[PDB]
């Protein structure tokens, strides 16, 4: 029981380098009634008693905004002036005659079903269409599914090239998928069903 802690308390990491570290409780689990005569006030609870909160002010959510899709302050990538992403100059959808395993893809990556992606190249409410896109891709043997609960003549199909869990491994690959698919597919985040 002190009128300074230290900063904050502390728990963590005390190799026998406070006091005590943990904080001595006056009654809960470390004895009863009198546990702790406490002179000074200790903490309490005051008003951020320790996990109070805890929410950053600027961030609305640090895990979706931030370098998740690179969001800079002092220089915003705001869309006017012509900048380019390294262009396909060495090479432009140059096929890998060998086939390169960087460490097998059997890991989850972004999160199975959860930051899945797909790349979506139509969306028609005419299934006529649909057969056709579907089968100029699937047909020739690529991984392209449709919207989620069916496609049929009259309400909206989408067709998607590239289902897969695993952002790294797909999202990646959108720029030679461009040579995969060919179709005018837009980046989109899969999530099964």
């Amino acid at each position: 029981d002190g009128q300074k802690k230290h900063y904050q308390d502390e728990f963590a990491a005390i190799p026998l380098v406070p006091k005590a570290g943990d904080r001595d409780e006056p009654d809960m689990m470390p004895a009863a009634t009198q546990a702790l005569p406490t002179q000074p006030p200790e903490g309490a609870a005051e008003e951020v008693r320790a996990g109070d909160a805890a929410a950053p002010s600027l961030d609305p959510a640090t895990i979706a905004a931030n370098n998740t899709e690179f969001e800079p302050e002092p220089a915003p990538v705001a869309p006017p002036k012509p900048k380019p992403v390294e262009p396909p100059k060495p090479k432009v959808e140059a096929p890998p005659a060998p086939k390169p395993e960087p460490k097998p893809v059997v890991e989850e990556k972004a999160a199975p079903t959860g930051k899945a992606y797909v790349v979506q190249l139509g969306a028609l409410k005419n299934a006529d269409k649909v057969n056709e896109i579907v089968g100029k891709l699937r047909g020739a043997g690529y991984r392209v599914y449709t919207s989620p609960s069916t496609p049929v003549q009259g309400k909206i199909t989408r067709i998607l090239v590239g289902p897969d869990a695993s952002k790294d491994k797909l999202k990646g690959s959108l720029g030679e998928l461009k040579q995969l698919s060919g179709l005018s597919g837009v980046v989109m985040g899969y999530t099964p069903n």
